[PDB]
């Protein structure tokens, strides 16, 4: 089980040495440093996760301290260990943190190069205790990244959906996660998952739904929702010249409800000019505008392919014209382009299907790896600084500037964020906050003390997460 | 609020029991890191994936209830195998019957070749060998972080021998920063833990507990660091008193190693002035097994490593080695942690030799580079069925996509063998059963809820060795 003594930097563990003697506050904060996707905004999101799961409650016992203990000795090759601190945590507070929290509203989309949350100890003991919880606290960089990039990708859906369709109608089904593979792990899968569907409701991540259920929790059903669909196992399975007989047994179990089926096992052009086309055209044509076939390609080059199949769909069905004057597919026909769709190449495929006047109804994309796990820490420059200390008695405003990387440069002083009178967003530093100028900060106490004070629900989240588009 | 195996799967998979052909008694999958760098893969992780998910009852009253109610709403339908997992749970006690037969951990393997393979043990759960691809497959990520971080070794051995004529303390050159830049506790753990098949050196402190608990080693701990700065421990004192921070912290760690992040201001001021002259005498005086260890942080990562290298180099005696090459005191080392991925750490020790600068004055820390920068098209990581028992007529099934070659899997059942030419090679088509060359290299590991065989974190150690 979960040691929290365990789950810092091993460098840490010997912090608490190195502080000008007599520190009494370490105080610090997070943000997306400002820097061919630009991310201007990101949406915070994922922070009540990691205080539930870690940081609340009691989180030291004399059992973990002694765990602790006994590895570092061995992992230092000396006793380094702050075994004093920890017992003093346990004896004066039960175990529960000193530290307080205060963050942006989850969900909230706010420009780079502001503060999101700030961190500092409540008791001058635990001075060492800021930065011991760095490393737990900045792998948010990872739903707050997932969040901004699946949000970016619903722009990109949003314009060119409305350009050749004249509407939004079931945007929050066109990005689909594919991604439970693809990830590092099942933790990794769940806050991936959970971070993509604050932005869509279709996935296939099932280990999404249980933590935005036990974390943040929702007034609907389910979170997400998914199909019935096909992968090569289920095609292949029959041999190859009973790939018409597979795709018959499919289409007919899955009748009432929208069905997926992978066509590209052995010809895909093939699949969709006879097999869909003519063999099997009958069970098709006759399927319900609330349950259509949607084909799956899944290999070659994803615009190329895209393209290939709906002319040749297109030549086998009745493709009717719409308001803006893009070619689209009989309702009761989809098309789902799960492969190599990340944020490059999902913009080249709906721009190349503007070009050959294909409306974007035609089609929904899935994406996996692009999704969940092709991002980093340095995508957004998501960091965790400490800009403010007390030392006997006095307070100073701290900050890094090396010479040659003037990005890395970080904020003074106490900080805040605020709401200017044009309805944006300013992040004030060396305490300028507290004259509030520009109103009360936006910026909320969430953890206290192994309490979290301020709880979100995934509702208010989606809400404030939402796209201007106007 | 516990793992559930019925909630662990991609929502089609779910629906797969109504796809198959009619009277499928057996559906057989096997893994391979597929064919296009990278030459040779490491087989690590599927150890950790066994025991922590699949041995054991998986399956509960409780579960396939939770699981039902669920999917009934994820799907607006009911289309889940109630009756097929009570069956697991009736004639079971929730054991899995499904074979798993690997190849053993941390053999290093080139691509094409079967690693591992899935099947069931009972006809009526001919549906379950696939239902586990996703937790299976999720294995791609130690097999990628154990492949990447022998392939810096590689690069690393090639230039310390080059330029010192020894592999001294190789296992210490390349140390996990990765911990922050990870997407999980979970993954920093598998990640770490993955990195050490190769080295001993890591921050990741949860890559400890899951060697411990999973593979276990002879010595206390796989993996070792030492006591180390951050801006916050050097910017707290005030940007006037960096001196003050500097000499306070190689005090207090003055008979260790001590990594001083050196460029909260200015990199090379603090290398001329403050190291190289007003804290030099607390440098020249430090022990051989206990240096300091100059962190630059940020600016261009070689040429930052060779300017600092240059400054040190007027403050400090610099002497000539074995090979020709500038080696610097005992009590004085650099650790270049900032930007370090398999391609930048191939230009610092490329670029360092042109310089005829020993490999043996650093040491590289990496981050993202090393845990997070690496995904399952790297080893191109695929599970698929390549056989089927339909009508008790056991039939070779695979995939060829006309758009893409690379993408076509093996068919029937596989084995791996070694060649007497010491390569290896994949049988198809049940072809194992001549037993033409040599016995099948991939042995049970799982087998109706049970762990068969394992391997101590020593053993993946040796190997997962480099041949020099
Ligand atoms: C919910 C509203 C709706 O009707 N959504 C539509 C748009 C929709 C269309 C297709 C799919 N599923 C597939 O394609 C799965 C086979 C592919 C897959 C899954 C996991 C990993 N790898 C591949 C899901 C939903
Ligand atoms: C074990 C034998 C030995 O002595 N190994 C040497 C090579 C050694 C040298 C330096 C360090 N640690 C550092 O520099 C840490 C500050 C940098 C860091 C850590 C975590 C995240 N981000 C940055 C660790 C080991």
């Amino acid at each position: 089980e979960f040691n929290i003594l365990l789950a810092t930097d091993s460098y840490k563990v010997t912090h608490y040495k190195q502080y000008p003697p007599n520190t009494s506050k370490v105080y610090s904060y997070f943000e997306c440093r400002e820097k061919k996707v630009k991310y201007e905004e990101t949406v915070f999101y994922g922070l009540q996760y990691i205080l539930n799961k870690y940081l609340k409650g009691k989180v030291v016992t004399k059992e973990k301290i002694q765990e602790a203990k006994d590895v570092y000795k061995e992992h230092f090759q000396d006793d380094v260990f702050n075994e004093k601190g920890w017992n003093y945590i346990l004896e004066k507070y039960d175990g529960h943190l000193p530290i307080e929290i205060k963050a942006v509203p989850e969900g909230f989309v706010i420009p780079r190069g502001n503060v999101l949350f700030t961190v500092e100890n409540t008791d001058p003991e635990c001075y060492w205790l800021t930065n011991w919880i760095e490393t737990i606290l900045v792998q948010s960089w990872y739903p707050i990244t997932v969040a901004t990039n699946s949000r970016e990708q619903k722009k990109i859906l949003a314009k060119y959906l409305l350009e050749t369709s004249g509407n939004l109608d079931g945007l929050e089904y066109k990005l689909h996660d594919f991604g439970y593979r693809g990830v590092s792990s099942q933790e990794t899968a769940g806050i991936g998952a959970s971070a993509h569907l604050v932005n869509f409701k279709g996935t296939d991540t099932v280990a999404g739904l249980a933590l935005i259920k036990k974390y943040y929790g929702t007034k609907d059903p389910v979170p997400g929702y998914s199909v019935p669909a096909a992968e090569h196992s289920t095609i292949t399975a029959w041999g190859k010249d009973h790939e018409k007989d597979a795709f018959e047994h499919i289409v007919t179990q899955f009748s009432s409800v929208p069905v997926s089926v992978v066509s590209d096992s052995y010809d895909i052009y093939n699949a969709c000019e006879k097999i869909w086309g003519e063999d099997l055209r009958h069970l098709i044509v006759s399927r319900s505008t609330q349950a259509p076939l949607i084909i799956r390609p899944d290999s070659g080059n994803p615009l190329d392919t895209v393209l290939k199949v709906l002319e040749i769909l297109g030549k086998k069905f009745p493709v009717t014209e719409n308001s803006k004057g893009y070619k689209l597919l009989p309702p009761y026909l989809r098309v789902i382009q799960g492969d190599g769709v990340d944020i490059n190449t999902l913009q080249e495929i709906v721009e190349g299907m503007k070009q050959k006047m294909w409306s974007i109804e035609n089609i929904a994309f899935g994406s996996g790896g692009g999704l969940l796990q092709k991002l980093t820490r340095d995508l957004l420059n998501c960091s965790f600084k400490c800009s403010y200390v007390v030392t006997n008695g006095l307070g100073i405003n701290v900050f890094k500037d090396p010479v040659a990387d003037p990005n890395k440069r970080s904020k003074k002083g106490r900080l805040s964020l605020h709401r200017t009178p044009a309805g944006n967003f300013v992040t004030l530093e060396e305490g300028k906050g507290d004259l509030e100028e520009y109103g009360q900060d936006l910026l909320h106490t969430v953890f206290k003390n192994g309490k979290v004070t301020k709880s979100y629900s995934f509702d208010e989240i989606r809400k404030n997460a939402q796209l201007n588009i106007e």
